[PDB]
């Protein structure tokens, strides 16, 4: 009962979804399996991978924001995601078509990620209601397309092989771009830049789109560079919130400052969950294996979510919020670490309850770095920043985490220290708003 351009973003958000998240279930699989790759070279890649995805959306959802608008740069995210998904295929020839094709991505994903959200914002007014059921429409979608996925690819690389995996994330994102570029009542009205600022034609647009691309190439192929470009954005993001730092009389902001601490621990033992325990998973089992694990976390956190819409301060909000997603992560790696004890050293699917209690988690913490973000004293730029050492960072320390792992004995290590670790988080957040209260 909704309009039509809605549809048309639902759709191709579960497309996209499924594609994205359906080549990075494959992706540390694959990089380890069919590569020539060791552990801990993967994991380099891989994070560094994850981690530029949660980067590129500033100045990439930006280019959309200023000279192209909201209807071009989502059709030329989905272009690049398409390409790259696709050059992704042909991977198996050289060291070169492996970052070309996740730099190609990482540009797409780049635009598309805040570009759609802008999008799907500039359809309804300010009157409308059936805006918020478009955008739950959106959780929904991405998500149902996220539990879809890893299931679809990982059944079509076993039995076929790598190839109709990865052509069929490039694929569907093939027929999401059909769904949306089919047609048209979309607006945003990309224009404005004639020539130049410095120099600054579309020659120097060219030249965004192409240079970013081996600037993003050969930092997931030296990949030494790829630690230290997030550490240029780094200073960057922490110079800026210093920045912030105008008077206003109370400023929520250092506490913010703290939540986006909080999230970043967190989220980096959710994504080295995701890593760590997608190659822990197919050396160590008590139908199709692997890969499809990340359909319980999507599938854990699909549960959850129903559960979370389907049962309705900012001291006692914020307090048990992170309380409760810190515990769930912590008491998930030790359901898990006890899976994986238990499966082998005295004698498993309690590793899958460890992993839907992590999703299970995901879902309670962060909505609220994100509502308090929105709600602050500008609000645009706090999110960004949050993005960038939330996502990244998380990311790049999901990766090193994963490194500090690569038998049996090290991933026990890990997943029981980043259990009491997460506990210890955890406890430190029940003191501090429990103080606060």
């Amino acid at each position: 009962s909704q309009p039509r351009a809605i549809y048309y973003v639902v759709a191709l958000q579960i497309w996209e979804y499924f594609s994205f998240y359906g080549m990075r279930a494959l992706l540390i699989l694959y990089l380890t399996n069919q590569l020539k790759y060791n552990d801990t070279h993967a994991y380099e890649l891989f994070s560094a991978y994850c981690s530029l995805v949660y980067v590129t959306p500033i100045l990439g959802g930006f280019l959309a924001d200023k000279v192209l608008g909201n209807r071009m740069a989502v059709m030329l995210g989905a272009l690049l995601m398409a390409i790259g998904h696709v050059v992704l295929g042909a991977s198996e020839i050289h060291p070169s078509f492996l970052y070309l094709s996740l730099a190609i991505i990482v540009c797409g994903y780049g635009l598309f990620k805040s570009n759609v959200s802008c999008l799907l914002g500039e359809l309804y007014e300010p009157t409308d209601p059936r805006r918020d059921g478009g955008f739950s429409l959106m959780y929904a979608a991405g998500n149902v397309g996220s539990i879809i996925a890893p299931i679809a690819c990982g059944y079509a690389q076993e039995e076929y092989s790598w190839a109709m995996g990865f052509g069929l994330a490039a694929v569907g994102m093939i027929a999401g771009l059909v769904i949306f570029l089919c047609g048209n009542r979309h607006f945003t009205h990309t224009r404005g830049v004639r020539a130049t600022n410095f120099l600054l034609p579309n020659w120097g647009w060219l030249l965004v789109l192409l240079v970013a691309t081996p600037a993003l190439i050969t930092i997931l192929f030296w990949k030494e560079w790829s630690v230290y470009a997030l550490i240029v954005a780094t200073i960057i993001g922490l110079g800026v919130l210093a920045k912030i730092y105008e008077n206003q009389k109370q400023r929520e902001l250092g506490l913010i400052v703290t939540l986006t601490f909080f999230s970043m621990l967190f989220w980096a033992f959710a994504q080295q969950g995701g890593s760590s325990i997608s190659l822990y998973i197919d050396r160590f089992v008590n139908t199709v294996p692997t890969a499809m694990f990340q359909s319980i976390n999507a599938f854990a956190v699909m549960l959850c979510g129903v559960f979370l819409a389907w049962v309705v301060n900012r001291t006692v909000r914020i307090w048990g919020k992170f309380a409760l997603g810190l515990g769930l992560m912590s008491a998930g790696f030790c359901i898990l670490t006890l899976s994986a004890r238990w499966s082998a050293m005295y004698g498993l699917p309690l590793m899958v309850l460890g992993l839907a209690v992590m999703g299970f988690a995901e879902l309670f913490i962060d909505p609220v770095a994100m509502s308090q973000i929105t709600r602050i004293e500008v609000t645009g730029v706090l999110t960004g920043i949050y993005m960038l050492l939330s996502g990244a960072i998380a990311n790049y320390l999901a990766g090193v985490i994963a490194d500090q792992t690569s038998s049996i004995n090290a991933y026990i290590e890990v997943f029981d220290q980043i259990t009491w670790g997460a506990l210890a988080c955890v406890g430190v957040v029940l003191m501090i708003w429990l103080y606060q209260a």
